[PDB]
């Protein structure tokens, strides 16, 4: 099917419809008749409480509570299947076979099915042509034939959809000279618009989960019964324990930090390295967009930079809160 060739992304509200091949993002499954008896086991997410309409952003976590990553979760087949970034599905997906010797499942890399984005402009009204029910807030998971979709409030409405390559090419023939074409570029500036953490390679093995804020999206239950790393996340939760969160920053810079990259934090006329990048993009109209964990107590002035840059990156409101 091939995937879409880059172009300069949009913030979510300039952003014109669009379609875009999620290539840098990956797909794995489970099935068997142990699939939900084990995710609960491995992940921070209670699956036994996951709708066949629902979809989640759940962490699994090492023993010590560190992210190998997150990962949107969904019901496929008698079991689960999962998106993540592609640089870390075959450590993940090594480390989540660990513990399955004599488990009745199979957990296995599909790639196979194609992962597509609709956003922006009317992507509801242009989509809602080409196939007969979409999600939407009161059902987030619909499944036509080969096809499953996602529905995503922010940071805008838009979609995830998980198909074959025929309804890909299908998609693709519809919409084009009318959607925009980009690709995953144009999905991760919308994810740090959202304030939904990425994780890439270089931050696989760092993180606690509510270093990210997963803890304010949905993704963790605390009553849930035990799961690898249950014991280190609870202790996070306490007051006090954890001092980092995920934030959004704006600004301009004549690099793009890489993931796992700090920023400098200006302070009198000193410069001081601070943070650690998840993901960061350059926008059409001119900003770079950062999303960085950092001490959870930052000043709301705050002044950062790439390192050693002539410009300047400030904080931008995160739209949920941590309360
Ligand atoms: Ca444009
Ligand atoms: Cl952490």
């Amino acid at each position: 099917f091939t995937p879409f060739p880059p172009r300069q992304p949009t913030a979510s509200a300039r952003l014109p419809l669009t379609l875009m091949t999620l290539d840098d993002w990956a797909l794995a499954t489970i099935t068997g008749a142990d699939s939900e008896k084990y995710m609960q086991g491995q992940v921070t997410a209670d699956v036994s409480q996951m709708a066949e309409d629902q979809h989640l952003l759940a962490a699994h976590c090492d023993a010590k509570g560190k992210m190998w990553s997150n990962l949107r979760l969904f019901r496929d087949g008698d079991g689960f299947a999962w998106i993540e970034r592609r640089s870390v599905r075959e450590p993940q997906l090594t480390e989540l076979k660990k513990y399955a010797v004599f488990s009745k499942v199979t957990i296995a890399p599909d790639d196979e099915r194609v992962l597509l984005g609709v956003a922006g402009f009317q992507a509801r009204a242009a989509l809602a042509n080409l196939f007969s029910e979409l999600p939407s807030k009161e059902k987030q998971v619909v499944k036509e034939g080969a096809t499953t979709l996602l529905w995503f409030e922010h940071p805008a409405e838009r979609f995830l959809i998980v198909t074959d390559e025929a309804t890909a090419n299908m998609l693709t023939d519809k919409l084009r000279g009318e959607a925009e074409l980009n690709n995953s570029q144009q999905w991760l500036a919308l994810n740090i618009e959202a304030g939904f953490p990425v994780i890439d390679a270089a931050n696989s093995g760092q993180f606690i989960p509510q270093a990210t804020n997963l803890q304010a999206l949905g993704g963790i239950s605390f009553k849930k019964g035990c799961y690898t790393g249950q014991e280190m996340v609870a202790r996070a939760k306490f007051r006090g324990a954890n001092k980092r969160a995920l934030w959004l920053l704006a600004g301009s810079a004549s690099r793009l930090p890489e993931a796992g990259e700090d920023l400098e934090l200006k302070m009198g006329e000193n410069w001081r390295r601070t943070g650690t990048v998840l993901a960061a993009v350059k926008l059409e109209d001119g900003q770079v967009v950062v999303q960085v964990v950092m001490n959870n107590d930052m000043e709301p002035d705050s002044i950062f930079r790439v390192r050693d840059d002539a410009n300047t990156l400030h904080i931008e409101p995160l739209p949920y809160s941590l309360e």
